[PDB]
């Protein structure tokens, strides 16, 4: 199934380096500029998005009308919310890079946040596009074996669940 997926735009813990999971921040004014550079350069598809300002805005400045849903959100990082990756305990920063073994006090665990992304990824019945989150993209492209970090408002479309076809990015 042709699924493409769309980081949104940046917001200000990007340039920070701090855990951004449901903490619900805007774009900055670079993020909407990268969303509006989206518009044209995405496939005119039924459109879903994560149900958080930073991705509801992003596809609307794609020139979308999503169906929300939050199962396509980033990762509850629960206490872990705000932190500093440069200060993250080593445990946490571990679990992180390889993907695995995260469950932050008050958050939702790696684990079940793949549940979550890929639970909703199945029941899509035809080609759409996915307005969401890094971690989601992530999710995504290590299933599929490959690195999982794109840059944010970029896109990446793949054959769900086989392969990836193509990492679109905008300067």
């Amino acid at each position: 199934m042709e699924l493409w997926l769309v980081r949104h735009g940046e917001t200000l813990w990007n340039r920070e380096g701090r855990l951004l999971g449901w903490t619900d921040l805007p774009l900055t004014a670079e993020g909407e500029a990268q969303a509006r550079r989206l518009k044209g350069a995405l496939p005119s598809l039924p459109a879903f998005s994560s149900d958080l300002l930073r991705a509801r805005r992003t596809a609307e400045l794609a020139g979308f009308s999503p169906r929300l849903y939050p199962e396509l959100r980033e990762i509850h990082f629960g206490a872990l919310e705000g932190a500093l990756w440069e200060t993250l305990d080593p445990r946490y920063k571990e679990a992180l890079l390889r993907f695995q073994g995260f469950h932050p006090p008050g958050g939702e665990s790696l684990s079940a946040f793949q549940e979550r992304v890929f639970r909703f990824m199945e029941g899509l019945k035809a080609p759409a596009v996915l307005f969401t989150h890094g971690g989601v993209v992530r999710a995504v492209l290590r299933a599929l074996g490959e690195d999982g970090l794109v840059p944010p408002g970029s896109a990446v479309a793949v054959d769900w669940p086989r392969r990836v076809l193509v990492r679109l990015a905008l300067d």
